[PDB]
């Protein structure tokens, strides 16, 4: 009876990652935007599976969306691909069907913030645990 899941996430297409946030507006929805050539990722892959089963149940829900392959999205998610950018891998929060807020955050002039990536730096930037309630049973 839903037993036994073990780092598993919901995956989103370029055209259903928007049907579905529009079914799902009321719930807060993560997607992280990764490339299948972010290096960098690999340090996360880790991390955020780890995170995702944490805040995995009712309520908070967790998604991935390779725009490394997807030029559709992020184009349309203003995610640049480049291997020089500092755009991957890159986070979002959706509430109520509204960018919340996304990190690393875009300057003025058009360049993404050197920001440190840790589940302590997003759970707090995040308030994940404020979020999805608190740990403690």
């Amino acid at each position: 009876g839903s037993s036994g899941s073990s780092g598993y996430i919901k995956y989103f297409n370029d055209k259903t990652i928007d049907e579905e946030l529009e079914r799902d507006k009321r719930v807060t929805w993560i997607v992280e935007f990764f490339a299948n050539w972010s290096n960098d990722c690999q340090s996360f892959a880790p991390i955020y599976a780890d995170l995702s089963l944490k805040y995995n149940c009712t309520g908070l829900n967790f998604g991935k969306v390779d725009v490394g392959r997807y030029t559709d999205v992020s184009t349309r998610y203003k995610v640049s691909t480049s291997p020089l950018t500092k755009q991957l891998p890159t986070l979002i929060l959706f509430q109520g069907g509204k960018e919340a807020m996304r990190r690393p955050q875009i300057d003025k002039k058009g360049r993404a913030v050197s920001w440190t990536f840790s589940e302590e730096n997003v759970i707090r930037e995040f308030n994940l645990n404020e979020l999805s309630g608190p740990s403690s049973g």
